[PDB]
C-alpha cells in the first residue's frame, strides 16, 4: 500500500522526478541518436541524476526549515557543493548557514543552473526515482545502498513485529543452503504468526528487516515466505537475507562479520523481526488461472510427497515437448477442469507443458521443481505461473527448439544426453525382455491385445486396463524371477524378497502412474547438439560488473540507463514475426538426429543446413535482442555490458545499450559504438570512454547554448531547433553548471548536432 522505507519509518524519502514533468534524460538521448553513438549514455544519465537529486534535497532543505530538527537528517546527504565560485561545506554550521542564505533569495532554478559539482554523503542512497537518507543517525544500517533500495522502495502494508529468539515464542534463524527453500524464498512461517485468516496455505510477499531496540537493522529481507499451518515453527533462513558487505563507520563489515553480531543479539533476546506483506497469493483468473510459484524444495519437510513426486524426473514426450510435473490448489484444479494426471500447460507471466502429480485441499500456489522450468526463467520472489486447461488450443514448443535459440543468445554449453532417471532398471528390463519376447507368455500376451512389449509401463497399463488379471499376475511373475536373477538376489529369503518387490515395484513400475515412457523421464535433462552449435555460432555474453559502491549516482545513474527496455522489447518483437520457425524447428531436428545416429555425411549437411538459418541477418539480430533485454533489464541491480566476440578475432565490450539497439533498428555495423576493445588474449587495445564522456560534457554544453542564442549560429539542422521552446528545456538548463568547464570547437559543434 506505500513504501516500506514510510511503513517502518527507517528512511526518509524525497521524490526525484517531479509532478508529470518531463523527462530531461529522453531528451539527452538524442544526442546520441544524432551522433551515430558517439556520446556516453551513462554520462548523460549522471548529469540528470546530479541535477535531479541536487533539486530535490534543497526544496526539502528549504520547506524543512520550520521543522527544523527533521531538517538535519537531510543536511548531510550532501557534503560540499560549489555554486559559482563560493563552495559549502554543509557540515559547517558557517557554510551550511550561508546555503539556506541564498536559498532563499534566488528561486531554485538558478541556484541548481550554477552548481558546479556535488558531493554526496555516505548517508545518501539514490535510485532512478528517490532519494532514501536515515531517519535517525543514532542507529547503523548494515546493508549496502543496492539493498536499501532493493528492500525499501517496495510497498508494502502495514508492517508487522514479530519476536526473534532460539528459544521460546518467536521466530527462528537457521543456517542452512543458500537458497535451500527455492532461490526468491527466504522462509516457512506460520499464516498465524503473520496475522492472515485462518490456515492459510500459500506463499506470501515480504519486504521485511532485521533489528534491535536501538535503531540497528542487521539483515534485510526481500523474497517471498512460505504461509502453512502444517509446519511448527516460524523460520526465516539466515544465509537467504542480505547482510553485510558495506562500511559503517569506515570499515567494511563482511556478511561474516554481521552474522556473528546477529547471533550474539539475538541470544540476548532482543532481535526483532519488521515485516510488511507486499502481494498474499490468491488464485485469480486470466482463458488460464495464476497464481505465485513455490520450489517443491520448501517442502521435503513438511507435506514430503510434494517434495518426493517432482524429485523423481520429468519425462520427454514423442516429440521432444517437456512434461513437466506441477502440484496445484484444489481451487484452482476446478476452475480450470483438473484432475490427477491430467497434462495441462503453464507459462511465467517459454510456454511448457505439464502434467499435474498431486492436488492439494488448501493450496493456492502453483508448487513446480525449478530445474525442470529453467527454460522459463521462474523466480520464486513473487514470479506467477499461470495454469491452462487440457483443452490445449496451441503448440508447445520443443525441447531443442527453445533451448536452441535461448543458447544462441547467451541465455543458457556443450552437448550432454541426459541422466535418465531409470537407466539401471531398464538395462535390466532390457536384459529380461530378450527372453519374454522369445517366451509363450509374449504370445499369450500379444493375443490379449498388448502388441509392443518394450514399454514395461505400457504392458502394465494396457493390462490392468483391459481385464487380463492372470496374464498380469504371470508378467508381474515374470519380471520378478527376471530381475532377481538379473540382480542375483534369492527369491526364497523373505527380506531379499522383500527387497526385490522394494526395487522392482516402489522404485520403478509404480511410476507408471507419473510417466508414459520409462525410457524418456530424465533426472538431468539433456543439452541439444544444436543448442551447443547455435551457442558456438553468436559469441555474445553478459558481463557482470558492481556499480561503485561508494558513489551514490552509479546506481541511480545506472537505473536511468535502463529506461528505453521498451525499445529492446519491440525490437525482439518486430524481429520474431521475420524468422521461418517452420524451417528453423526442422532444421534443428535434422542436425540433433543426424547427429546422434546418422551418416558421416549427413552430420556434414544437417550443420551446413541449421547453421546457414542460424547465421541469418534476421536471426542473428533477433537473438541478440533478446540478450540485450536481459541485459537491460539486469542494468537495474549492476554495471553489466555486453561482450561480443567476432571474425576479428577480437572481442568489443559495450555499455551504450541504446546506440547498440539503434544501430541494429538501422542494420548499421555494430562496432564503433563499443566502450573498450581487446585483442584476442591481449586486453584494452582501444579504451574508448574517456573521449565518450568528455565528449558528451562537451555537446551538452553545446546543445544548450546554442538552443539559447549564446553562440552566434544556425539552431536549424540541428537537435537544438525548437529545443528552446519546450518544457524540457528549462530541465536540461538546470544542469547547466556541471558541464560549464567544458570547451566545445564552435565550428564542428553544428555537425555534431545533426
Amino acid at each position: 500500500n506505500k513504501p516500506f522505507a514510510q511503513q517502518t519509518g527507517r528512511f526518509h524519502t524525497i521524490e526525484l522526478q517531479e509532478e508529470g514533468s518531463p523527462d530531461e534524460f529522453q531528451e539527452l538521448l538524442r544526442l546520441q541518436a544524432s551522433t551515430q553513438g558517439h556520446v556516453d549514455e551513462t554520462t548523460l544519465a549522471r548529469l540528470v541524476v546530479q541535477k535531479r537529486a541536487t533539486k530535490a534535497i534543497l526544496k526539502k532543505l528549504l520547506e524543512t526549515a520550520d521543522r527544523p530538527e527533521e531538517q538535519a537528517v537531510w543536511r548531510a546527504a550532501i557534503e560540499r557543493l560549489v555554486i559559482g565560485n563560493t563552495a559549502y561545506d554543509l557540515k559547517d554550521d558557517e557554510s551550511f548557514a550561508k546555503l539556506i542564505e541564498l536559498a532563499k533569495k534566488h528561486p531554485l532554478e538558478k541556484v541548481v543552473k550554477n552548481v558546479r559539482e556535488v558531493q554526496f554523503s555516505e548517508k545518501v542512497t539514490l535510485s532512478d526515482k528517490y532519494a532514501f537518507v536515515p531517519a535517525s543517525n543514532q542507529g547503523r544500517i548494515f546493508l549496502s545502498h543496492l539493498r536499501r533500495e532493493n528492500i525499501y522502495r517496495t510497498p508494502t502494508q502495514r508492517p508487522l513485529s514479530l519476536k526473534v529468539a532460539e528459544e521460546g515464542e518467536g521466530v527462528r534463524l537457521k543456517e542452512m543452503e543458500e537458497k535451500a527453500l527455492g532461490d526468491g524464498a527466504l522462509g516457512i512461517l506460520r499464516p498465524q504468526s503473520l496475522g492472515l485468516p485462518e490456515d492459510y496455505t500459500g506463499v506470501v510477499q515480504v519486504r521485511g528487516e532485521l533489528a534491535d531496540p536501538e535503531g540497528n537493522v542487521y539483515a534485510g529481507l526481500k523474497g517471498t515466505v512460505i504461509v502453512d499451518p502444517r509446519a511448527k515453527e516460524d523460520f526465516l533462513n539466515l544465509n537467504d537475507l542480505y547482510r553485510g558487505d558495506t562500511v559503517v563507520d569506515g570499515k567494511k563489515y563482511t556478511k561474516e562479520e554481521v552474522d556473528a553480531l546477529i547471533r550474539e543479539k539475538l541470544k540476548t533476546g532482543a532481535l526483532q523481526l519488521n515485516l510488511g506483506i507486499h502481494r498474499v497469493s490468491t488464485v485469480e483468473e486470466a482463458e488460464g488461472q495464476y497464481s505465485m510459484a513455490a520450489s517443491h524444495t520448501a517442502y521435503k519437510e513438511l507435506d514430503p510427497e510434494i517434495y518426493r513426486l517432482l524429485e523423481e524426473g520429468v519425462e520427454l514426450d514423442a516429440e521432444g515437448r517437456p512434461i513437466v510435473p506441477i502440484v496445484i490448489g484444489k481451487e484452482m484444479a476446478a476452475k480450470l477442469g483438473l484432475k490427477e494426471g491430467d497434462i495441462a500447460f503453464t507459462f511465467r507471466n517459454a510456454l511448457l507443458q505439464a502434467r499435474v502429480a498431486a492436488i492439494r485441499d488448501r493450496l493456492n500456489a502453483v508448487v513446480v521443481n525449478q530445474e525442470y522450468a529453467k527454460s522459463t526463467g521462474v523466480d520464486f520472489d513473487g514470479d506467477t505461473l499461470v495454469v491452462l486447461p487440457k483443452g490445449l488450443p496451441v503448440d508447445p514448443h520443443r525441447l531443442e527448439v527453445f533451448q536452441t535459440l535461448m543458447a544462441h543468445a547467451g541465455l543458457a554449453v556443450e552437448p550432454s544426453p541426459g541422466e535418465l532417471r531409470f537407466k539401471e532398471q531398464l538395462e535390466v528390463y532390457d536384459k529380461v525382455l530378450a527372453r519374454l519376447s522369445k517366451s509363450r507368455l509374449a504370445a499369450e500376451l500379444r493375443n490379449a491385445g498388448v502388441e509392443d512389449l518394450s514399454n514395461p509401463f505400457e504392458v502394465v497399463r494396457q493390462l490392468e486396463s483391459l481385464g487380463e488379471e492372470e496374464l498380469l499376475k504371470a508378467f508381474k511373475g515374470y519380471l520378478r524371477k527376471g530381475f532377481a536373477k538379473e540382480l542375483g538376489l534369492d527369491l526364497k529369503s523373505e527380506e531379499d524378497r522383500a527387497r526385490l518387490n522394494q526395487y522392482l515395484f516402489e522404485g520403478f513400475l509404480d511410476y507408471r502412474k507419473q510417466f508414459q515412457d520409462p525410457r524418456r523421464v530424465y533426472k538431468k535433462l539433456p543439452l541439444m547438439p544444436s543448442a551447443a552449435l547455435a551457442a558456438s555460432l553468436l559469441q555474445v555474453e553478459a558481463h557482470k560488473k558492481e556499480y561503485d559502491p561508494s558513489d551514490p549516482v552509479a546506481l541511480a545513474a545506472g537505473q536511468l540507463t535502463t529506461s528505453f527496455l521498451g525499445l529492446s522489447e519491440k525490437l525482439a518483437q518486430d524481429l520474431e514475426t521475420s524468422i521461418d520457425f517452420p524451417k528453423l524447428a526442422e532444421a534443428i531436428r535434422a542436425y540433433n538426429q543426424a547427429y546422434s545416429s546418422g551418416n558421416e555425411e549427413q552430420v556434414a549437411k544437417a550443420r551446413a543446413e541449421l547453421v546457414k538459418v542460424l547465421n541469418d541477418p534476421t536471426v542473428q539480430k533477433f537473438s541478440l535482442s533478446n540478450l540485450l533485454y536481459q541485459i537491460i533489464t539486469d542494468r537495474k541491480k549492476r554495471d553489466y555490458s555486453l561482450r561480443v566476440r567476432t571474425e576479428s578475432g577480437k572481442t568489443y565490450e559495450y555499455r551504450n545499450l541504446y546506440a547498440v539497439l539503434n544501430r541494429l533498428m538501422q542494420n548499421l555495423p555494430v562496432e564503433e559504438v563499443a566502450d573498450t576493445v581487446y585483442d584476442a588474449s591481449g586486453q584494452a587495445v582501444e579504451e574508448r570512454v574517456p573521449l565518450k564522456q568528455s565528449a558528451t560534457r562537451s555537446l551538452v554544453k553545446g546543445l544548450l547554448d546554442l538552443a539559447s542564442g549564446k553562440v552566434k549560429e544556425d539552431p536549424d539542422g540541428t537537435v537544438a531547433e525548437d529545443l528552446a521552446d519546450l518544457p524540457v528545456f528549462g530541465e536540461l538548463e538546470q544542469l547547466y553548471g556541471l558541464v560549464a568547464d567544458a570547451k566545445y570547437d564552435p565550428s564542428s559543434l553544428k555537425s555534431a548536432l545533426v
